[PDB]
C-alpha cells in the first residue's frame, strides 16, 4: 500500500490503481513456505484486511492485489475470499503460484511472452495468446508485470500492443517499471553520482538489478 | 454422403470420417434463403435423417455435418437438435453462417488464417488463435476447410501446423482438397488431355476452379 496522498492524486488526475498488500516472501524455499502455513495466516490477513479497510473508498483503486511473489498457499485462497465477501465491487488478482490459480479473478502473469511459451515446470509462462484459450479458461489476461525496462531495453514492446489490440481478452498490463532505484552518493569533490547495489558496502547485493 | 463402400474401407484401414448431408445452397441470395424457410425443412430433414439412419453403425464416422455453404437458417438448428437426440455418440458440425453458430459443436471455419483476421461483416473469419479466446467461447476449433491447394499452392502450410501443435484447442483441419476435378478429353490424334471448366461448351463456367 502506498502513501495516502497517492490515491487522492490518482482519484483527481485519473489513473486506475491496483492496490497491493505488503506481502512478499520471494526468498522462501519453496516460495509458498509461509503462505501455505496456517500460523502465518494472522500476520498475512492483517496486511490484506487493513489495506482494504483503509483504501476502499478511493475510486482510483479498481483492483485488489494479495501481494507479490509468495507462491500460492491456502492463506491466499482464504484472503481472496475474504475480500470477495467484504468488497464485491473490485476484482482480486494475484500472480503467485502460476498466475491463474483459484486466488485470482484475472490471469496476471509476469513476463509471459506474446508468442513464445516458457514451459517451466509447475509455473509455466504460456504465450499470452495461448493462455487465454487453454481448455476451460475464461478469465481476462492483464500482465501484472511485462517489458522489463532494465537499461537499454523495451525491445519487442510493439509486439505486446499489437496483441493487446487484436485480442479482446488480452487487456494490457503493467510495465516493469517506472523509476530506476538508484541512490545519490558523493565523490571526494562533493559531486553527485548514481549508485546501485554494492556501493554502500552492502553484501550480498544484486548490483544494477535495482534499476 | 459417399458410396457405401467408402465407409467400410475407412472402418478397416483406419480414417476418421466427417459424414456430411447432401445440402448446399451456395448460389441463393442470401445464402440461407432456403434453409431459413420452413417449407424447405422437410426436404432438408430427409437429407440429414436418412444419412444418419444409413451410416450410424460405422465406427469411422466420428462427426456428423449438416451440409455445406447454405448460410445459417432455423432448419439447421432443428436438424442439429434432431441428430443430438437420435445419436448422442457423435458431435455435430456445420460451417454456415459464420462457423460458430448454435448449429455446430465445433468451430469449423473455412480458410480462416493463422494470425491474420478477415473481418467480413456478419460472417467474419477470425485468426484461428484469436477465435478460440473470444469472450465466452469454449469450443474446439477444427477447420472444415483450409490451405486451398489450387495449382501451385500450400504456401504457409507449416504456419498452420505450428499453431495446431501449440494450442490445445486448435485440433487441426481438413485440407481443400484431395484430387483435381479435371476430366479426360481427346485431341485429333486420340491422345488424352486434362480438361476443366468451359472445355465441354459449358457456359457460364468457372474454368480451372474445379482443380
Ligand atoms: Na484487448
Ligand atoms: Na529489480
Ligand atoms: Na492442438
Ligand atoms: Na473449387
Amino acid at each position: 500500500p502506498n502513501h495516502p496522498l497517492w490515491y487522492t492524486l490518482c482519484d483527481r488526475y485519473g489513473l486506475y490503481v491496483v492496490d497491493e498488500a505488503n506481502i512478499e516472501t520471494h526468498g522462501m524455499v519453496p516460495m509458498n513456505r509461509l503462505t501455505d502455513d496456517p500460523r502465518w495466516l494472522p500476520a498475512m490477513s492483517e496486511r490484506v484486511t487493513r489495506m482494504v479497510q483503509r483504501d476502499r473508498n478511493h475510486p482510483s483503486v479498481i483492483i485488489w492485489s494479495l501481494g507479490s511473489e509468495s507462491g500460492h498457499g491456502a492463506n491466499h485462497d482464504a484472503l481472496y475470499r475474504w475480500i470477495k465477501s467484504v468488497d464485491p465491487s473490485r476484482p482480486v488478482q494475484y500472480e503467485g503460484g502460476g498466475a491463474d490459480t483459484t486466488a485470482t479473478d484475472i490471469i496476471c502473469p509476469m513476463y509471459a511472452r506474446v508468442d513464445e511459451d516458457q514451459p517451466f515446470p509447475a509455473v509455466p509462462k504460456w504465450s499470452i495468446k495461448k493462455w487465454l484459450s487453454l481448455p476451460g479458461e475464461t478469465r481476462p489476461l492483464i500482465l501484472c508485470e511485462y517489458a522489463h525496462a532494465m537499461g537499454n531495453s523495451l525491445g519487442g514492446f510493439a509486439k505486446y500492443w499489437q496483441a493487446f489490440r487484436q485480442y479482446p481478452r488480452l487487456q494490457g498490463g503493467f510495465v516493469w517499471d517506472w523509476v530506476d532505484q538508484s541512490l545519490i552518493k558523493y565523490d571526494e569533490n562533493g559531486n553527485p553520482w548514481s549508485a546501485y547495489g554494492g556501493d554502500f558496502g552492502d553484501t550480498p547485493n544484486d548490483r544494477q538489478f535495482c534499476m
